[PDB]
């Protein structure tokens, strides 16, 4: 019950809170990528929200 | 005809050239200074192209 379930119950919490929160932080990315991505050739002041987003 | 008929000829023609230019100048300017006027406050693209017309 002090190590065993202990580790199990609360000692790969953080661990697994950081990379659930890493991985959201490159789906976040993966489409902030997009809305970056998505101006108009001819425009420069959206493009530069769009860049300042990513 | 040496002084008088030619003074009154051609002795006035340079200034005139300059002063329409000037005139058609400054009325150009006049318009291009509302053009670059004629802008939303939010947009940046515009604004940009428009102080490059001032």
């Amino acid at each position: 019950q002090q190590q065993i379930q202990t580790l199990v119950k609360e000692g790969l919490r953080g661990f697994r809170e950081a990379r659930r929160d890493f991985w959201r932080g490159a789906e976040s990315l993966e489409a902030a990528l997009t809305h970056n991505a998505e101006v108009p050739r001819r425009r420069a002041q959206e493009a530069e929200e769009a860049g300042a987003a990513l």
